[PDB]
Protein backbone atom coordinates (compact mmCIF):
# COMPACT_ATOMS: atom_id res chain seq x y z
CA UNK A 1 0.00 0.00 0.00
CA UNK A 2 1.66 2.94 -1.28
CA UNK A 3 1.18 6.31 -0.01
CA UNK A 4 2.13 9.18 -2.10
CA UNK A 5 4.41 12.07 -0.78
CA UNK A 6 5.04 13.66 -4.55
CA UNK A 7 3.80 13.57 -7.93
CA UNK A 8 6.02 14.93 -10.20
CA UNK A 9 6.67 14.96 -14.25
CA UNK A 10 9.30 12.11 -14.84
CA UNK A 11 8.72 10.41 -11.14
CA UNK A 12 6.61 9.93 -8.02
CA UNK A 13 7.99 9.32 -4.51
CA UNK A 14 5.91 6.67 -2.55
CA UNK A 15 6.24 5.30 0.69
CA UNK A 16 5.47 1.42 1.07
CA UNK A 17 5.67 0.35 4.87
CA UNK A 18 9.33 1.30 5.51
CA UNK A 19 10.03 1.52 1.88
CA UNK A 20 11.25 4.39 -0.43
CA UNK A 21 10.20 3.90 -3.94
CA UNK A 22 10.47 6.11 -6.96
CA UNK A 23 7.93 5.32 -9.87
CA UNK A 24 9.53 6.66 -13.20
CA UNK A 25 8.68 6.02 -16.94
CA UNK A 26 9.97 3.35 -18.77
CA UNK A 27 13.38 3.78 -20.68
CA UNK A 28 15.10 2.82 -24.07
CA UNK A 29 18.77 3.11 -25.29
CA UNK A 30 19.91 2.23 -28.65
CA UNK A 31 23.32 0.76 -29.33
CA UNK A 32 24.69 1.61 -32.45
CA UNK A 33 28.00 0.70 -33.94
CA UNK A 34 29.20 2.30 -37.74
CA UNK A 35 33.08 2.11 -39.29
CA UNK A 36 33.81 0.97 -35.59
CA UNK A 37 32.52 3.67 -33.25
CA UNK A 38 29.88 3.33 -31.27
CA UNK A 39 27.17 6.07 -31.19
CA UNK A 40 27.47 7.74 -27.57
CA UNK A 41 25.55 11.06 -26.07
CA UNK A 42 26.24 13.32 -23.94
CA UNK A 43 23.89 16.26 -22.56
CA UNK A 44 24.89 18.03 -18.75
CA UNK A 45 22.63 15.99 -16.33
CA UNK A 46 21.51 18.29 -13.26
CA UNK A 47 21.38 15.34 -11.00
CA UNK A 48 24.81 14.16 -11.21
CA UNK A 49 26.70 17.68 -12.30
CA UNK A 50 28.27 16.78 -15.07
CA UNK A 51 27.76 15.37 -18.58
CA UNK A 52 28.39 11.25 -19.00
CA UNK A 53 28.58 9.12 -21.74
CA UNK A 54 25.33 7.52 -22.79
CA UNK A 55 24.07 5.75 -25.43
CA UNK A 56 20.65 7.68 -27.04
CA UNK A 57 18.49 7.10 -24.93
CA UNK A 58 14.96 8.20 -24.13
CA UNK A 59 11.60 7.73 -21.98
CA UNK A 60 8.49 5.58 -23.03
CA UNK A 61 6.00 8.10 -23.79
CA UNK A 62 2.18 7.89 -23.26
CA UNK A 63 0.89 5.57 -26.82
CA UNK A 64 4.49 4.57 -27.42
CA UNK A 65 5.93 1.26 -27.09
CA UNK A 66 9.42 0.49 -26.87
CA UNK A 67 10.54 -0.13 -30.14
CA UNK A 68 8.63 2.94 -30.78
CA UNK A 69 10.36 5.69 -28.19
CA UNK A 70 13.63 4.03 -29.22
CA UNK A 71 13.02 4.58 -32.67
CA UNK A 72 11.79 8.39 -32.12
CA UNK A 73 15.28 9.09 -29.75
CA UNK A 74 17.66 8.01 -32.03
CA UNK A 75 16.22 10.25 -34.81
CA UNK A 76 15.50 12.96 -31.85
CA UNK A 77 19.09 12.83 -30.74
CA UNK A 78 20.86 11.90 -33.63
CA UNK A 79 19.06 12.71 -36.58
CA UNK A 80 19.69 9.00 -38.01
CA UNK A 81 17.05 5.97 -37.84
CA UNK A 82 17.96 2.51 -38.54
CA UNK A 83 16.80 -1.18 -38.79
CA UNK A 84 16.50 -1.89 -34.52
CA UNK A 85 16.45 -5.13 -32.78
CA UNK A 86 15.53 -5.94 -28.96
CA UNK A 87 18.22 -7.23 -27.18
CA UNK A 88 17.41 -7.10 -23.50
CA UNK A 89 16.33 -5.03 -20.58
CA UNK A 90 17.02 -4.33 -17.24
CA UNK A 91 15.84 -2.36 -14.12
CA UNK A 92 18.51 0.57 -13.93
CA UNK A 93 18.03 0.16 -9.37
CA UNK A 94 15.27 -1.80 -8.16
CA UNK A 95 16.44 -1.60 -4.63
CA UNK A 96 14.36 1.93 -4.88
CA UNK A 97 12.93 2.72 -8.40
CA UNK A 98 10.87 0.84 -10.94
CA UNK A 99 12.58 2.11 -13.78
CA UNK A 100 13.25 -0.22 -16.45
CA UNK A 101 15.57 -0.05 -19.76
CA UNK A 102 14.67 -1.74 -22.68
CA UNK A 103 17.88 -1.82 -25.34
CA UNK A 104 17.76 -1.83 -28.75
CA UNK A 105 20.90 -2.32 -31.75
CA UNK A 106 20.66 -0.51 -34.63
CA UNK A 107 22.05 -1.62 -37.43
CA UNK A 108 21.88 -0.02 -41.20
CA UNK A 109 22.25 4.45 -40.42
CA UNK A 110 20.80 6.41 -42.47
CA UNK A 111 20.08 10.46 -41.63
CA UNK A 112 17.35 11.05 -41.78
CA UNK A 113 17.57 14.33 -39.98
CA UNK A 114 20.55 17.38 -40.14
CA UNK A 115 25.07 20.72 -28.64
CA UNK A 116 22.21 20.27 -26.18
CA UNK A 117 22.84 16.78 -26.72
CA UNK A 118 26.17 16.47 -28.04
CA UNK A 119 26.83 13.60 -30.57
CA UNK A 120 30.21 11.14 -29.89
CA UNK A 121 30.72 8.71 -31.87
CA UNK A 122 34.01 6.97 -30.68
CA UNK A 123 35.46 3.33 -30.40
CA UNK A 124 34.39 1.16 -27.31
CA UNK A 125 37.89 0.29 -26.66
CA UNK A 126 38.51 4.14 -26.73
CA UNK A 127 35.54 4.70 -24.49
CA UNK A 128 36.76 2.12 -21.67
CA UNK A 129 40.30 3.03 -21.93
CA UNK A 130 39.31 6.86 -21.02
CA UNK A 131 37.08 5.71 -18.30
CA UNK A 132 39.46 3.85 -16.72
CA UNK A 133 41.89 6.31 -16.81
CA UNK A 134 39.67 8.55 -15.01
CA UNK A 135 38.50 11.01 -18.13
CA UNK A 136 35.16 10.47 -18.78
CA UNK A 137 31.69 8.65 -16.07
CA UNK A 138 29.36 5.82 -17.86
CA UNK A 139 26.22 5.58 -17.39
CA UNK A 140 24.61 2.54 -17.36
CA UNK A 141 23.34 2.83 -20.70
CA UNK A 142 26.91 3.82 -22.01
CA UNK A 143 28.68 1.25 -20.04
CA UNK A 144 25.94 -1.46 -21.12
CA UNK A 145 26.73 -0.45 -24.58
CA UNK A 146 30.35 -1.04 -24.07
CA UNK A 147 30.69 -4.68 -23.19
CA UNK A 148 27.72 -5.56 -25.25
CA UNK A 149 30.22 -4.80 -27.91
CA UNK A 150 33.08 -6.15 -26.46
CA UNK A 151 31.11 -9.51 -25.95
CA UNK A 152 29.37 -9.63 -29.04
CA UNK A 153 30.11 -7.19 -32.09
CA UNK A 154 33.72 -7.43 -32.64
CA UNK B 1 19.73 25.52 -5.74
CA UNK B 2 18.16 22.47 -4.53
CA UNK B 3 15.28 22.58 -2.39
CA UNK B 4 14.44 19.45 -0.75
CA UNK B 5 10.67 18.50 -0.62
CA UNK B 6 11.89 14.94 1.35
CA UNK B 7 15.08 13.64 3.44
CA UNK B 8 14.77 10.07 3.79
CA UNK B 9 16.34 6.23 4.85
CA UNK B 10 17.92 5.56 1.40
CA UNK B 11 17.05 8.80 -1.04
CA UNK B 12 16.54 12.88 -0.69
CA UNK B 13 14.00 14.01 -3.26
CA UNK B 14 15.55 17.80 -4.40
CA UNK B 15 14.10 20.28 -7.07
CA UNK B 16 16.69 21.80 -9.37
CA UNK B 17 14.85 24.45 -11.13
CA UNK B 18 12.40 22.43 -13.39
CA UNK B 19 14.52 19.16 -12.42
CA UNK B 20 13.79 16.52 -10.03
CA UNK B 21 16.59 15.02 -8.54
CA UNK B 22 16.64 11.84 -6.28
CA UNK B 23 20.28 11.79 -3.98
CA UNK B 24 21.17 8.40 -3.05
CA UNK B 25 24.06 6.81 -1.63
CA UNK B 26 26.75 5.08 -3.81
CA UNK B 27 26.63 1.65 -4.48
CA UNK B 28 28.85 -1.10 -4.82
CA UNK B 29 28.84 -4.84 -6.82
CA UNK B 30 30.65 -7.63 -7.16
CA UNK B 31 31.17 -9.91 -10.28
CA UNK B 32 32.72 -13.37 -9.28
CA UNK B 33 32.99 -16.94 -11.33
CA UNK B 34 33.58 -20.53 -9.69
CA UNK B 35 33.34 -23.40 -11.90
CA UNK B 36 31.60 -21.40 -15.04
CA UNK B 37 28.97 -20.13 -12.71
CA UNK B 38 28.73 -16.43 -11.94
CA UNK B 39 27.31 -15.67 -8.20
CA UNK B 40 23.77 -14.11 -8.65
CA UNK B 41 21.81 -13.13 -6.16
CA UNK B 42 17.58 -12.69 -5.46
CA UNK B 43 15.58 -10.98 -3.00
CA UNK B 44 11.79 -9.42 -3.06
CA UNK B 45 12.45 -5.83 -4.04
CA UNK B 46 9.04 -3.74 -3.48
CA UNK B 47 9.81 -0.80 -5.93
CA UNK B 48 9.15 -3.81 -8.75
CA UNK B 49 7.50 -6.25 -7.03
CA UNK B 50 9.81 -9.44 -7.66
CA UNK B 51 12.92 -10.58 -7.60
CA UNK B 52 15.47 -9.70 -10.41
CA UNK B 53 18.71 -11.26 -10.94
CA UNK B 54 21.29 -9.72 -9.74
CA UNK B 55 24.96 -9.53 -8.53
CA UNK B 56 25.95 -9.03 -4.82
CA UNK B 57 25.72 -5.28 -4.53
CA UNK B 58 25.32 -2.54 -1.27
CA UNK B 59 25.42 0.92 -0.34
CA UNK B 60 28.73 2.58 0.94
CA UNK B 61 28.26 3.31 4.38
CA UNK B 62 29.67 5.62 6.30
CA UNK B 63 33.05 5.95 6.89
CA UNK B 64 33.60 2.98 4.24
CA UNK B 65 35.33 3.29 0.97
CA UNK B 66 33.84 1.44 -2.45
CA UNK B 67 36.42 -1.50 -1.51
CA UNK B 68 35.44 -2.38 2.04
CA UNK B 69 31.98 -1.78 0.76
CA UNK B 70 32.45 -4.62 -1.86
CA UNK B 71 34.44 -6.78 0.64
CA UNK B 72 31.33 -6.32 3.15
CA UNK B 73 28.27 -7.13 0.99
CA UNK B 74 30.06 -10.20 -0.69
CA UNK B 75 30.51 -11.60 2.96
CA UNK B 76 26.79 -10.40 4.22
CA UNK B 77 25.13 -11.82 1.45
CA UNK B 78 26.89 -14.90 0.55
CA UNK B 79 29.36 -15.92 3.06
CA UNK B 80 31.74 -15.25 0.86
CA UNK B 81 35.74 -13.34 0.44
CA UNK B 82 37.48 -13.46 -2.22
CA UNK B 83 40.66 -11.01 -3.99
CA UNK B 84 38.87 -8.03 -5.80
CA UNK B 85 39.79 -6.03 -8.59
CA UNK B 86 38.29 -2.47 -9.16
CA UNK B 87 36.35 -2.93 -12.68
CA UNK B 88 34.33 0.84 -13.78
CA UNK B 89 32.05 2.54 -12.64
CA UNK B 90 28.13 3.77 -13.91
CA UNK B 91 25.78 6.01 -12.65
CA UNK B 92 22.33 4.26 -12.74
CA UNK B 93 20.64 6.50 -14.17
CA UNK B 94 21.86 9.56 -14.57
CA UNK B 95 18.49 11.75 -15.66
CA UNK B 96 17.08 11.98 -12.41
CA UNK B 97 19.44 10.37 -9.87
CA UNK B 98 23.05 10.47 -8.50
CA UNK B 99 23.57 7.15 -7.58
CA UNK B 100 27.04 5.44 -8.82
CA UNK B 101 28.04 2.07 -9.00
CA UNK B 102 31.08 0.81 -8.22
CA UNK B 103 31.94 -2.40 -9.94
CA UNK B 104 34.56 -5.53 -8.48
CA UNK B 105 35.57 -8.69 -9.91
CA UNK B 106 36.27 -11.39 -7.18
CA UNK B 107 38.60 -13.72 -7.79
CA UNK B 108 39.53 -17.32 -5.17
CA UNK B 109 36.49 -17.11 -2.99
CA UNK B 110 36.31 -19.26 -0.24
CA UNK B 111 33.88 -19.77 2.48
CA UNK B 112 34.07 -16.82 5.25
CA UNK B 113 30.50 -17.23 7.11
CA UNK B 114 28.20 -20.43 6.69
CA UNK B 115 16.64 -16.82 1.99
CA UNK B 116 15.74 -13.06 2.43
CA UNK B 117 18.89 -12.93 -0.06
CA UNK B 118 19.06 -15.96 -1.83
CA UNK B 119 21.63 -17.54 -3.35
CA UNK B 120 21.81 -18.00 -7.26
CA UNK B 121 24.92 -20.03 -8.86
CA UNK B 122 24.32 -19.56 -12.46
CA UNK B 123 26.21 -19.78 -15.36
CA UNK B 124 26.12 -16.76 -17.55
CA UNK B 125 24.69 -18.26 -20.61
CA UNK B 126 21.89 -19.84 -19.15
CA UNK B 127 21.24 -16.51 -17.06
CA UNK B 128 21.18 -14.66 -20.44
CA UNK B 129 18.67 -17.58 -21.66
CA UNK B 130 16.50 -17.58 -19.15
CA UNK B 131 16.10 -13.44 -20.00
CA UNK B 132 15.90 -13.52 -23.23
CA UNK B 133 13.15 -16.51 -22.95
CA UNK B 134 11.27 -14.12 -20.25
CA UNK B 135 11.80 -16.23 -17.13
CA UNK B 136 13.94 -13.84 -15.48
CA UNK B 137 14.05 -9.78 -15.41
CA UNK B 138 17.96 -8.39 -14.59
CA UNK B 139 19.16 -5.61 -12.16
CA UNK B 140 21.54 -3.38 -14.57
CA UNK B 141 24.42 -5.01 -12.31
CA UNK B 142 23.07 -8.15 -13.12
CA UNK B 143 23.08 -7.54 -16.74
CA UNK B 144 26.50 -5.69 -16.39
CA UNK B 145 27.74 -8.88 -14.79
CA UNK B 146 26.82 -11.24 -17.41
CA UNK B 147 28.39 -8.77 -20.26
CA UNK B 148 31.36 -7.97 -18.44
CA UNK B 149 31.66 -12.31 -18.34
CA UNK B 150 30.90 -12.58 -22.20
CA UNK B 151 33.29 -10.04 -23.35
CA UNK B 152 36.44 -10.72 -20.91
CA UNK B 153 36.07 -14.55 -18.71
CA UNK B 154 35.56 -16.79 -21.41
N1 LIG C 1 13.60 1.24 -1.05
C1 LIG C 1 14.14 1.30 0.20
N2 LIG C 1 13.70 2.16 1.16
C2 LIG C 1 14.11 2.13 2.43
N3 LIG C 1 15.14 1.34 2.86
C3 LIG C 1 15.60 0.38 2.00
C4 LIG C 1 15.12 0.27 0.65
N4 LIG C 1 15.77 -0.81 0.02
C5 LIG C 1 16.66 -1.26 0.98
N5 LIG C 1 16.55 -0.56 2.13
C6 LIG C 1 17.39 -0.62 3.36
O1 LIG C 1 18.73 -0.25 2.99
C7 LIG C 1 19.67 -1.27 3.34
C8 LIG C 1 20.63 -1.37 2.13
O2 LIG C 1 20.69 -2.75 1.69
P1 LIG C 1 22.05 -2.97 0.90
O3 LIG C 1 22.35 -4.49 0.51
O4 LIG C 1 23.22 -2.23 1.33
O5 LIG C 1 21.70 -2.39 -0.53
P2 LIG C 1 20.72 -2.95 -1.68
O6 LIG C 1 21.10 -4.35 -2.11
O7 LIG C 1 19.32 -2.64 -1.33
O8 LIG C 1 21.12 -1.91 -2.84
C9 LIG C 1 22.35 -2.12 -3.63
C10 LIG C 1 22.11 -1.66 -5.03
O9 LIG C 1 21.39 -2.72 -5.71
C11 LIG C 1 20.12 -2.25 -6.21
O10 LIG C 1 20.32 -1.87 -7.59
C12 LIG C 1 19.85 -1.06 -5.36
O11 LIG C 1 18.92 -0.23 -5.99
C13 LIG C 1 21.22 -0.41 -5.12
O12 LIG C 1 21.64 0.29 -6.31
C14 LIG C 1 18.85 -2.53 3.38
O13 LIG C 1 19.33 -3.45 4.35
C15 LIG C 1 17.48 -2.03 3.88
O14 LIG C 1 17.74 -1.91 5.28
N1 LIG D 1 15.45 15.16 -13.64
C1 LIG D 1 14.41 15.60 -14.41
N2 LIG D 1 13.34 16.27 -13.91
C2 LIG D 1 12.40 16.84 -14.66
N3 LIG D 1 12.32 16.67 -16.01
C3 LIG D 1 13.39 16.08 -16.64
C4 LIG D 1 14.50 15.54 -15.91
N4 LIG D 1 15.44 15.02 -16.82
C5 LIG D 1 14.82 15.19 -18.05
N5 LIG D 1 13.63 15.81 -17.93
C6 LIG D 1 12.59 16.07 -18.97
O1 LIG D 1 12.14 14.80 -19.46
C7 LIG D 1 12.31 14.70 -20.89
C8 LIG D 1 12.85 13.28 -21.14
O2 LIG D 1 14.06 13.37 -21.93
P1 LIG D 1 14.29 11.99 -22.68
O3 LIG D 1 15.48 12.00 -23.73
O4 LIG D 1 13.13 11.25 -23.11
O5 LIG D 1 14.95 11.10 -21.55
P2 LIG D 1 16.40 11.18 -20.85
O6 LIG D 1 17.50 11.07 -21.87
O7 LIG D 1 16.41 12.28 -19.86
O8 LIG D 1 16.32 9.82 -20.00
C9 LIG D 1 16.58 8.52 -20.66
C10 LIG D 1 17.26 7.61 -19.68
O9 LIG D 1 18.66 7.99 -19.68
C11 LIG D 1 19.08 8.37 -18.35
O10 LIG D 1 19.66 7.21 -17.72
C12 LIG D 1 17.80 8.75 -17.69
O11 LIG D 1 17.95 8.71 -16.30
C13 LIG D 1 16.76 7.78 -18.25
O12 LIG D 1 16.93 6.48 -17.62
C14 LIG D 1 13.41 15.68 -21.19
O13 LIG D 1 13.24 16.27 -22.47
C15 LIG D 1 13.19 16.79 -20.15
O14 LIG D 1 12.11 17.50 -20.75
MN1 LIG E 1 17.65 11.47 -23.88
MN1 LIG F 1 22.10 -5.90 -1.21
Amino acid sequence: ERTYLYRGRILNLALEGRYEIVEHKPAVAVIALREGRMLFVRQMRPAVGLAPLEIPAGLIEPGEDPLEAARRELAEETGLSGDLTYLFSYFVSPGFTDEKTHVFLAENLKEVEAEAIEVVWMRPEEALERHQRGEVEFSATGLVGVLYYHAFLR
